[PDB]
C-alpha cells in the first residue's frame, strides 16, 4: 500500500463517519509497530472503541498497548474537551452576569463548531510537542481538522479584531475567546500540517459517486490551505469473486466498478490504494491486520408502515434529518411519492438536483447562502475593519450557515403543513434551532407532535447510529423529539446469495437492534438497492408495503 509507504511522524485519517478511519489507523498502527516503530495512535472519536478493539482500556495518558509491542494509544475525547472549554470561558464570568447571559453565552459554545476549535486546541498541543517525536517514530489521528477550521485560526482578524454578540452571523465564532495557547503555537501547528515532511493526509472514501464528491471536495479545500500530502485509500471495495452467484452482488460490483474507473477529476492525481470488505467487523489485531491485504431477517417494519402511520393525521410537516450522506434526500423523495399515491396534496422540498398530486420546490442552497451572507454582512460588518470581515466571512462558511439559509428557504413554504403535507430533506440542528430561537423561525410548531414529525435517517452501522443518536439528544435539547428512525441501506432485508453480502447482512443486526431497543420509538427498514433509487421507479421499490388493519 502506497500510504503506508514512508509515513512521516505525524498521519492523519479523515472521511465521512463510518468511512473507517480508525479501523485503518489501528491496522496502520500495528503494521508500522511490527515493523519495529514507535507507534502513538491518537483516538480523537467522541466515544472511543480503540480501546475496546485492542481488549483493555486507554484513556487522556499515555498508555502501552500490550497485545502488540511498539504500540501506544492516547484517548482525546472531544466532548469532555469542549465540555472544559465552554467551561473555562463561562466559569470566570459566571456570578458577575446574569443567569439568563451565561445561559445564553454557554448555548453558543455548544454546537459543532466549538467543539472542532477545542479539538483544534488538542491536536496543536501534540503537533508542536518535540519531545513526543524524541519517543515515537510516528503519531497517527483517525481524524483530521477541517479546512474551515485551519482557516479560521490562520486569519489575521481571528487575532486582532472582536464581533460583536448579534444573534445572526458570528453565531458561532464564540470558540475562538477560548484559545489559551498563543497565537504562534497555533499557526507552527498549520505549519506542521502543511510540511509534507511531517504530515500525511489520508483521504478515506468508499466506492460510491456521492462519497467521492465529498471526498474530492475536502481535498480540494486541504490543499488550497497548504496540505498537499495527500493519499486516497478507497475502504470496503466488493470484490469480483463475489459478483459471481447473486445479481445484486453483481449490480453492486458495477456500480463500484463504474465509479472506481470515473473518479472525480480532482482525485485521479492522487496516490490511490484500495481495501476489501471484510466478512466480520474487525475487533482484534488479527481481523485489523487483515483489512491491509492485496488479495481477498429482523422484525423491523417497512418504510411503508411508518409512511402509513405518518398518513393518519392526513397532514403535517415531515422533516427528514441525519449526517450528510445517509439518504435523507431519497426518503424525503420516496415518502412523498407515497403520501401522494395514497392520495394526499403533499409538497416536496429539496436542496438537491433530481402525478400531479404531488409538488416539487428545489432550492439552491448556494443562492440562499449567498443572500444570506449578504444579509449578515450589512448588519454586523458594518463597523468592522477588513480583517474582521474577512473573520466574519469565514464563519458565515461553516457548514451550519448553509443549513440554516436552506431552512429559511424552506420556511417560506412551512405554513401550508396545516392543510397538507410539506417533506424537507434536511434541516438544521438542535443548537441550530435554540441559536435562531433566541433572534422568523417557527420554533412552537417543530416541538409539536401533531403538527411536525421530525424523521432520523441512519445506517445500519456503528458510527452513522452513533452520530444519529447524538443528533437527536440535541434536538431533544430544543424540546424536538424525533418522531421516528428510517435505517437506510439494509442489506439485512435484501435478496442476496452473496456469502459476503449474508455476513454483512448479520453484521447490521446489533445495530439494527440497537436502534430498536434504545434509540427510537418507530422504525423503518429501507433496503440497499440493486440500482440507482433515481426514478420513481426503484423510489417506489424501497417503501415495500403495508397491509391493511384496523
Ligand atoms: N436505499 C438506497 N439504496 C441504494 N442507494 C441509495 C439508497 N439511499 C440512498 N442511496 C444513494 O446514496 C446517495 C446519497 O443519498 P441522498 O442524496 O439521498 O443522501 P442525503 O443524506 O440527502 O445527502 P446529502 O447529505 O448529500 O444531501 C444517492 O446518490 C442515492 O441514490
Ligand atoms: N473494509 C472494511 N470491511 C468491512 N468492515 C469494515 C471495513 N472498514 C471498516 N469496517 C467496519 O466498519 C465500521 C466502520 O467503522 P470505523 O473504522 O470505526 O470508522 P470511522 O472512524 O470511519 O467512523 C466498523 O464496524 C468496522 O469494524
Ligand atoms: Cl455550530
Ligand atoms: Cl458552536
Ligand atoms: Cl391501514
Ligand atoms: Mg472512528
Ligand atoms: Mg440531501
Amino acid at each position: 500500500m502506497q500510504f503506508l509507504q514512508n509515513i512521516p511522524p505525524y498521519l492523519f485519517f479523515t472521511g465521512k463517519g463510518g468511512v473507517g478511519k480508525t479501523s485503518i489507523s489501528c491496522a496502520t498502527a500495528i503494521r508500522l509497530a511490527e515493523q519495529g516503530k514507535r507507534v502513538l495512535l491518537v483516538s480523537t472519536d467522541p466515544a472511543s472503541n480503540v480501546g475496546q478493539v485492542f481488549s483493555q482500556t486507554i484513556g487522556n495518558t499515555i498508555q502501552a498497548i500490550a497485545s502488540v509491542p511498539g504500540l501506544s494509544a492516547l484517548e482525546i475525547d472531544p466532548q469532555a474537551a469542549a465540555q472544559q472549554y465552554r467551561a473555562r470561558i463561562v466559569d470566570p464570568i459566571k456570578g458577575v452576569l446574569p443567569d439568563d447571559v451565561v445561559s445564553s453565552i454557554n448555548e453558543q459554545l455548544s454546537g459543532a463548531c466549538t467543539t472542532e476549535i477545542a479539538a483544534f486546541d488538542e491536536f496543536t498541543g501534540l503537533l508542536t510537542d518535540a519531545s513526543l517525536l524524541t519517543r515515537f517514530d510516528h503519531i497517527i489521528f483517525d481524524t483530521a481538522p477541517t479546512g474551515h477550521t485551519i482557516r479560521l485560526l490562520q486569519l489575521p482578524g481571528a487575532w486582532s479584531s472582536f464581533i460583536d454578540s448579534n444573534p445572526e452571523g458570528a453565531s458561532c465564532l464564540g470558540p475562538m475567546a477560548g484559545l489559551e495557547k498563543q497565537r504562534e503555537q497555533y499557526a507552527y501547528a498549520v505549519e506542521a500540517l502543511s510540511d509534507p515532511k511531517r504530515t500525511r493526509l489520508v483521504l478515506v472514501a468508499r466506492l460510491q459517486k456521492s462519497t467521492l464528491q465529498e471526498v474530492a471536495r475536502t481535498h480540494l479545500e486541504l490543499a488550497a490551505i497548504g496540505l498537499k500530502n495527500q493519499y486516497l485509500v478507497i475502504n470496503g471495495v466488493l470484490p469480483k469473486t463475489e459478483a459471481a452467484n447473486d445479481t445484486l452482488a453483481a449490480a453492486i460490483w458495477e456500480r463500484e466498478q463504474e465509479a472506481l474507473a470515473n473518479l472525480p477529476a480532482d482525485l485521479a492525481g492522487l496516490p490511490t490504494d484500495t481495501l476489501f470488505l471484510q466478512p466480520v467487523n474487525m475487533v482484534g489485531v488479527s481481523a485489523l491486520s487483515r483489512l491491509l491485504s492485496t488479495q481477498p431477517r429482523p422484525d423491523i417494519p417497512s418504510l411503508s408502515a411508518l409512511v402509513d402511520d405518518i398518513a393518519r393525521n392526513e397532514h403535517g410537516l415531515i422533516m427528514l434529518m441525519g449526517k450528510g450522506g445517509v439518504g435523507k434526500t431519497t426518503m424525503a423523495a420516496a415518502i412523498a411519492v407515497r403520501l401522494a399515491d395514497m392520495g394526499f396534496d403533499v409538497h416536496l422540498t429539496t436542496s438537491d438536483p433530481a402525478l400531479n398530486n404531488l409538488q416539487v420546490s428545489r432550492i439552491d442552497p448556494h443562492e440562499e447562502t449567498e443572500r444570506y451572507r449578504q444579509h449578515v454582512l450589512e448588519t454586523k460588518g458594518k463597523e468592522l475593519d477588513e480583517a474582521g470581515k474577512r473573520l466574519l466571512e469565514e464563519d458565515l462558511r461553516s457548514p451550519c450557515t448553509e443549513e440554516i439559509a436552506v431552512f429559511q428557504a424552506f420556511s417560506r413554504v412551512i405554513r401550508e403543513a396545516g392543510k397538507r403535507f410539506v417533506v424537507m430533506d434536511t434541516a438544521p440542528t438542535g443548537h441550530t434551532l435554540l441559536l435562531l430561537d433566541a433572534t422568523t423561525t417557527p420554533m412552537m410548531l417543530l416541538q409539536d407532535p401533531e403538527r411536525t414529525k421530525v424523521l432520523l435517517v441512519t445506517l445500519p452501522e456503528t458510527t452513522p447510529v452513533l452520530e444519529a443518536a447524538n443528533l437527536q439528544a440535541d434536538l431533544e435539547r430544543a424540546g424536538i423529539h424525533p418522531w421516528g428512525w428510517i435505517i437506510n441501506n439494509s442489506l439485512s432485508i435484501a435478496d442476496t446469495r452473496s456469502p459476503l453480502l449474508r455476513m454483512r447482512a448479520q453484521q447490521e443486526l446489533p445495530q439494527i437492534e440497537s436502534v430498536k431497543r434504545q434509540h427510537a420509538s418507530r422504525v423503518a427498514l429501507v433496503p440497499v438497492l440493486a440500482s440507482e433509487p433515481t426514478g420513481i421507479d426503484k423510489l417506489k421499490q424501497l417503501a415495500g408495503h403495508h397491509h391493511h388493519h384496523h
